[PDB]
């Protein structure tokens, strides 16, 4: 089975581009990363940074996660991100998203040895 760490990479990492380049970015990526296979996910975030830089967040500022757990970490620096949010015309299996570019700090939850991101909590 896919590990939580691998799922984080599949769901959230896109080191191949520096920012979303068109309005279709989210539609294409949500489909290509198999995030719409069983249902339309309502929201997602992609991070346009190296994997190493995102993994390093697990050694940065420890903060509470939104749900109160205490294994969350906030990046010291802002990162290039893309927000994807389902539009009103989305209807499974033709899931449809609005693409929004942003530059924000990320907050991730970390687990394991090596201690790596497993969940994307928030951008701030």
């Amino acid at each position: 089975k896919e590990t939580a760490a691998a799922k984080f990479e599949r769901q959230h990492m896109d080191s191949s581009t520096s920012a979303a380049s068109s309005s279709n970015y989210c539609n294409q990526m949500m489909k290509s990363r198999n995030l719409t296979k069983d249902r339309c996910k309502p929201v997602n975030t992609f991070v346009h940074e190296s994997l190493a830089d995102v993994q390093a967040v697990c050694s940065q500022k420890n903060v509470a996660c939104k749900n109160g757990q205490t294994n969350c970490y906030q990046s010291y620096s802002t990162m290039s991100i893309t927000d994807c949010r389902e539009t009103g015309s989305s209807k499974y299996p033709n899931c449809a998203y609005k693409t929004t570019q942003a530059n924000k700090h990320i907050i991730v939850a970390c687990e394991g040895n090596p201690y790596v991101p497993v969940h994307f909590d928030a951008s701030v």
